[PDB]
């Protein structure tokens, strides 16, 4: 079995309305939002979506979307609706794009030339085990540990080519006693105590899932500091998740990278550490308003490039 192209398997495409000002796959999917998304054919981006696999590309007013399950079939408008809400397709970007590139005239500039930066709606607990490997690490050594992470941990769904996918961990697979030394032999080094511990504490201690969800319905402030009582979750990885796993639209991580990014292009220096990295993560919900990680994902996509 292969990766599907539009081009030699058209009739296995569910499209949905969805123009380039919408959504830019080539910005969201590698730029260091989920890990689980590869290019395995060119503008053709395979990734674990709701554990089925999707091949996801885009022609200049159409997404089209196909999942591999039986007999092969165009995804049920049912499935579809997983790329619906994982997109946030319901927000109209272009809405924010103009409030922003008004309030901030560097942002207009990135702005069109980096149309359809879109936030994804990621599962908390692949958001949460994904940030925590994130510290101290780029986007493809990043990628590979969540890749060794869901390959040992997670169940096997299906191989295209030479890549096995595998549904991401549960928390009960994560809490293992044995889970912290074999992350250290995949290379996860401390990050390993970080996951197995965490996965533990949210098990024993936070009520399981129920807690995730109880975060997703209280304020930012509160999410945040709740996320940070787990083993490896400080103010950066606990803001990527309140942005990208539990609706808090005006989280802002701050790390080195984000810092280089506000010195040259916006003129900022502290009035880098705890204190600097809650100055600048103000400014920019000061400057951009409720909705301000979403546009720190634009300037942040189009500075990947
Ligand atoms: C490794 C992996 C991912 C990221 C990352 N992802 C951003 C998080 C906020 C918006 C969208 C994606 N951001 C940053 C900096 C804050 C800019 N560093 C990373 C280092």
């Amino acid at each position: 079995m292969g990766h599907r192209t539009l081009a030699s398997t058209p009739a296995l495409w569910a499209s949905i309305p969805c123009p380039r000002s919408e959504l830019r796959l080539d910005l969201v999917l590698p730029s260091g939002q989920s890990f689980r998304w590869r290019e395995q054919s060119p503008a053709h981006w395979s990734g674990v979506l709701a554990d089925q696999v999707w091949t996801l590309t885009q022609t200049e007013e159409q997404l089209h979307c196909t999942v591999y399950r039986s007999q092969a079939s165009r995804p049920t408008p049912d499935e579809l609706e997983a790329v619906r809400k994982y997109f946030q397709l319901d927000v109209t970007l272009a809405q924010l794009y103009h409030h922003w590139g008004s309030v901030d005239s560097h942002f207009q500039e990135v702005a069109q030339k980096f149309q359809g930066v879109r936030l994804l709606r990621q599962d908390p607990i692949e958001c949460l085990f994904s940030f925590i490997c994130s510290s101290n690490n780029n986007i493809a050594r990043i990628t590979g540990m969540v890749e060794r992470l869901c390959q040992a941990f997670g169940p096997r769904l299906i191989q295209l080519d030479d890549v096995t996918y595998h549904g991401f961990p549960s928390l009960q697979a994560l809490a293992g006693p044995e889970v912290e030394a074999h992350l250290r032999k995949l290379g996860l080094g401390y990050r390993a105590r970080y996951v197995s511990a965490s996965a533990r504490a949210i098990l024993e201690e936070q009520g399981g899932l129920a807690w995730l969800q109880q975060l997703r319905e209280s304020s930012y402030e509160e999410a945040h500091k709740a996320l940070c009582i787990l083993p490896g979750v400080g103010t950066k990885v606990a803001d990527c998740i309140c942005l990208m796993a539990l609706d808090k639209p005006q989280a802002v991580p701050v790390d080195v990278h984000m810092w280089h990014i506000a010195q040259r292009d916006y003129s900022w220096h502290p009035t880098p550490s705890p204190q600097t990295n809650k100055e600048l993560g103000n400014f920019f919900r000061s400057l951009w308003g409720p909705y301000a990680g979403w546009a720190q994902a634009v300037l942040f996509s189009a500075d990947l490039r």
